[PDB]
């Protein structure tokens, strides 16, 4: 076990060394604990849900969901936000995704006061008999777009109710698998179609701060891979002139694509984001997120920018080859360690430097503190917020799996 | 040489083909016409201009010579187009820079297109100048540098509108900044918002439709400015929506596999029109001359199919010094005009129905069936009937016109 | 209908305009005769095989006579004389086999076919789909017991592929594709494949006659589930055939996103024996889309009829689409292969060569694009007519013809 | 100024924290101390060179000046290490060309190396020469320019072998040629089979071993040659395993996402030994200064973890002029001695037979811990114990460099 006489020792040492630079440990660890993440239910059981890799010990009811969801929690420091799917409804009557009720979700209500947390919310547009041709909203059949208005209408009937009971502005994401597996003719109809569903789906007035829904794009996905009707260009398109939220996943854009670039474009013109950590491996794969280029990218610009206050950052993610609960710890951590990496720089000083075109000093620095003892005020966070420092936390992972995970 | 006559009979076969499965080759034909190519002066001259004095032989060295360079391409191109002019492209025997430009220092071009009987566009030029200052022109942190561009952007729309109103014909005003960073930025910001505010001053004073509307170019990246671009795709077509004005897509400008053809059925719910530079990238924005491939066949159906020429200025934008730069002009003319009738000769309707009630098996057999169909006897049909050489001829035209002008500079 | 003479015609006046270029358009057709494709058996049944029990399209191939019936019909619509790869779990036999106790005689019912049909024969080992692949790995496993089981697998499709090509009297290539390597990010990358090279040496040791089979090597960058790292790469297997005096197996699908496979030809043949050029659609991932005449089907064909391999590439398509007429499949990626490897055919090759040798890249440039607006369809559809294939759209009616009589009905039929 | 007991207070808690996992932070320095880096000379005057005679001021523009650089960089990167030279960095008061080039004429840099107590390796300079035809050279097909670069082939191998018996270190003598087409081929063998012919006359000639060896570096595509490079990855890693000789792996010349980390564990069984040259790519072959970045982070844990360090010489390869030249060098260098350091750093013994036992979850969670553990407390220590600055203070003496030396020119 690390002692937290070394935690405390390091720190003091890593407080000088960013002092010396012009920069306040203490102030970036105040910052870093104003900035929830919200952790993704559908990784803790493969995206099963309730209502319809091969790690043991998948969670298989809401009280086994809910247990694994508070094991993960109590390792990630700090306060944070739960995103529930539709089809995590927890109730005995019989329901389909356009019968759907709010009270569907007290269960999960009752459970986020208990461990006092924010909801936010998606649609589940997906895993349906009512997929034609893997369309929904925007399908050709009006039947089958009839159908999924209902369930986008009653998402947000369902983040009303929540953000309501809550006092916690529910983010209400929308994706649509929609699209073509091969090359298609008419690329422009089913782009209207979608524009005139999800004018129908928002035009009923709820509360802003009951809830607030966010429209998230794809460049391709399996058995989809010609056409996705959701664009990034469509959607960013459509938050902006409907005055709603961006949904940015890390996953879904081209090779060598930077989500990173996308926001400083956004904010001059558009209302707020919901930013999705995920690790693309070569494809839409949904790896556990780890401190890499992109997530320091992602991180550093919102920081550098001063987005956070218009930001909400999420975890999407599926990973059933390791530890469910261990995957929900690593993706958190790399994401808390890099926001505070990017608060650990002199950004005032390094903003007047690159203003005054050193391009220099930019470099020397930027490269220097990579090296800083940015991991002692990380250890030191961890400690602060009653959560395990470094290879620790594995400890609590294996007694979860003995007493609990392998007992399933 | 190809016998007219061979050409003639080849097409009355090729119209039969095409009638049995629904599709008119006469009315396909009509609607090329209808779609005029913005033809870049630069290719001609290696954007020399005029305004401040490969390697192939014959490179244009003054206004006469190009304008007799571009008539000369022109004239192996079937059908009515347009030419578009840099501002560094001025004529005039006055001292001046781009920030003291005027309207009547591009008169030589008016009259030059008024005789050559085409439209003309328009490019203000933010580059190859002192007072682009660390790559950074309208969006410079130094107000001197952003008040200098900002005034050359204002002369920019002022030129474009005198010439639109001579013209009669409304002048597309196409803006490319270089502005970024070669190296990872601390602040991505500040710059964009320095952008929104100098392009809000630069359209500021009340111009004409009819006369001119400008277009916003976007850049992924370019030499020595890999790392940040301030006007990027996202920032433009932000702009260009709610400013209500053209978006410029350059098919040579987005991300490795980026199909820009993705890109207008996801902007027309929404905005204005497009200004769409062809152009073809080789791994970077290397400006290669247009030829037909899955970018340029996949931009022509994409327009046609989906209906958006009325509301697309097609431009071709390329550098290549390596080969004839008129030669250059020609092939990349004509690869945009064959891949635009190939699309126009589908039986589009049938294959919309088709589509709608899921016979992806008819789409996928019928498209593929097509690309071995004789569009080609209905291409050479179309330079025939349009007083142009087919297929191998115009290398005629070439060789007779570096003997004759090029070889002899 | 198309009319015949009509496309006789047709096919005379483009024979003028090639031959005014010093293109024979006679000479063009007889090298596209002699290009076999080998098509993929695993198409017609979505890869279930017989040994162990994305697309949604009715008619689905449930058992030997019913994919051979559908591989039949697909081959009467694809022109010329053409190739067969089986899958190891397509063994035909009542007995009870396992991958490492299939018997050459398992695949006398393909043998029996494909003599009947007048069609070589092509193989694949099966290493995946199997309680024997463990954590994504099978050859190289570093489980001895999991490596020794699919050694036992390797070493039965060499004599499996022996056994076809004696029979046959035409060599059977035996394509090796595994699964091997890592979802997330691997500490070791040098062990694993130094346990494949060593198992793969174990596997082709004993001797069999090059005049009945000779073994192809299948790299890939990354699949579904094993992103991170795959032992088999590309340039372990370049390294390998031409260490090992084998072929190297090139799926245009496979490679990094803007990466043009026809490049690599002219870079293993100054040093290698032959390959095997796995004709496939990536879309955005080896997504094994249906091939269609598009950049990278024309720069494969052109590379290989510009520098004259074909005498050392032995062609096959691989490809999935179960969301349309698995038949139609076969015939749309088969015809695009032949016609993109035809209009490559139609160029004045030699010309253009000394043209480049002199660097004229204007003359070049002009001509190569003219080329593509040459009546090149008029010679294919000479082509498919000559060797009694419907030309252009008419070969939709045998399909809906198919779909009538077979494949609408078939789920209602009993399996036997 | 960072107090040297900062440094050893935060090394002595970073020595217990690795302890605790089974690492030894004192034998990671050692291990750091085996691994020199060719360090590139034409970062130093743009690749000017002597024979032919970004804007950052204080460009070095003398064999004297380069030298001093040069001394500069390596007094603030810590351990020992090599200098690379170009055949164009003769120095020699004879009139030279690159076929006429002597091994006498880089006495010069013996002596430099001597007393700077350094190695060097050699690269052949194949580009910016009249003798480039039509951006080919060794593999030209007119044989007056192939024989013209086989003849400076055989001299660079004559000076490499001339540097290494003087030194007592083998010349790593890396060829690099520029050799391709901007736009698509038609014959894509005949120019691969002359390279094979012309690098096999090359060589032809034996040479100690002892004295020097030879790499051979591909490329995907430059600037102007987009379309085909002549020297492919695959065509010199076949030849390489073929002739028994080195494979350049330089990290910017691959595709889009290629991660070129994966190579190594696929030539090892067959080749001899690699050159890896660091280069950060930015979108294209941009040769920006070597970050700590994915690329760097999987080449060095790669090389470290596999050990292959003892079989593969790294060399640094960028050119940046927009900054101090001298630190472009100091921040590639150190980025690439701290991700090494960091690798080394692993519990790597244990992970292995953790990823043997298919442990993939304890797997992700120590590697991703490892990338918040101390090791800046190990490289700080490295620094400090081989007299060189800590952190931003190496900053302190680029500004005095600059004041006393660079700002003077
Ligand atoms: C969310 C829901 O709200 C009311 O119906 C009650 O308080 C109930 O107990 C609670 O679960
Ligand atoms: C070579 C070719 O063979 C068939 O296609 C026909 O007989 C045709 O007339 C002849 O040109
Ligand atoms: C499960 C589903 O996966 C989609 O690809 C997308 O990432 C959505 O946000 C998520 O709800
Ligand atoms: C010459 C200049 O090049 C830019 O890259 C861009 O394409 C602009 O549109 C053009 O005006
Ligand atoms: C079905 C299997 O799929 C693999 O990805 C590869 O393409 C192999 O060649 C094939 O046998
Ligand atoms: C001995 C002979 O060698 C060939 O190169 C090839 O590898 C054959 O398969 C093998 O049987
Ligand atoms: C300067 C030259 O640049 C090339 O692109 C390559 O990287 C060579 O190694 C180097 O010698
Ligand atoms: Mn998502
Ligand atoms: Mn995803
Ligand atoms: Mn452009
Ligand atoms: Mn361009
Ligand atoms: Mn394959
Ligand atoms: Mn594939
Ligand atoms: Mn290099
Ligand atoms: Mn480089």
């Amino acid at each position: 076990m690390v002692k937290p006489e070394e935690v405390d020792k390091a720190y003091e040492v890593a407080k000088q060394r960013y002092a010396e630079i012009g920069v306040d440990t203490d102030a970036a660890m105040k910052e870093l604990e104003k900035v929830p993440l919200s952790v993704h239910c559908w990784q803790g059981d493969d995206i099963h849900g309730f209502l319809f890799g091969n790690y043991p010990g998948i969670a298989r009811t809401p009280d086994e969901l809910a247990g694994d969801m508070h094991e993960a929690l109590s390792l990630i420091p700090g306060k944070h936000r739960v995103q529930l799917h539709a089809i995590y409804a927890v109730t005995d009557k019989k329901r389909d995704l356009d019968t759907l009720e709010p009270e569907d979700f007290d269960y999960w209500i009752d459970w986020a006061k208990q461990e006092g947390v924010g909801l936010d919310f998606n649609g589940t547009f997906f895993s349906h008999p009512m997929v034609k041709d893997n369309m929904t909203v925007s399908s050709p059949d009006p039947k089958v777009r009839d159908f999924w208005i209902r369930h986008g209408k009653i998402s947000r009937e369902i983040s009303n109710y929540i953000g309501e009971k809550l006092g916690s502005q529910v983010v209400n994401n929308f994706w649509l698998p929609d699209g073509f597996k091969d090359n298609p003719i008419d690329k422009k109809t089913p782009r209207l179609r979608l524009l005139k569903a999800l004018d129908e789906i928002i035009k009923d007035p709820l509360p802003e701060k009951n809830t607030i829904e966010s429209f998230e794009g794809k460049l391709f996905g399996t058995g989809i891979e010609s056409y996705t009707t959701g664009s990034h260009e469509f959607y960013q398109n459509y938050a902006i002139s409907r005055n709603k939220l961006w949904t940015i996943d890390a996953g879904h854009f081209h090779p060598t694509e930077d989500v990173s670039d996308k926001f400083s474009a956004f904010f001059p013109f558009g209302k707020g984001l919901f930013m999705h950590v995920s690790r693309p491996v070569r494809w839409d794969s949904d790896h556990v997120v780890i401190m890499d280029d992109a997530l320091i990218r992602i991180t550093r610009s919102l920081v550098r920018d001063g987005y956070l206050d218009r930001t909400h950052i999420g975890l999407d993610f599926f990973d059933a080859t390791i530890n469910r609960v261990a995957a929900w710890v690593v993706g958190a951590r790399a994401t808390q360690k890099s926001l505070l990496q990017a608060m650990l720089a002199p950004i005032d000083q390094l903003k007047k430097d690159e203003l005054n075109a050193d391009f220099t000093t930019r470099l020397i620095e930027t490269e220097e503190l990579k090296s800083f003892p940015f991991g002692a005020v990380w250890d030191k966070f961890c400690q602060d917020h009653n959560t395990p420092v470094g290879f620790d936390w594995m400890n609590n992972i294996h007694q979860y799996e003995k007493d609990v995970q392998f007992k399933r």
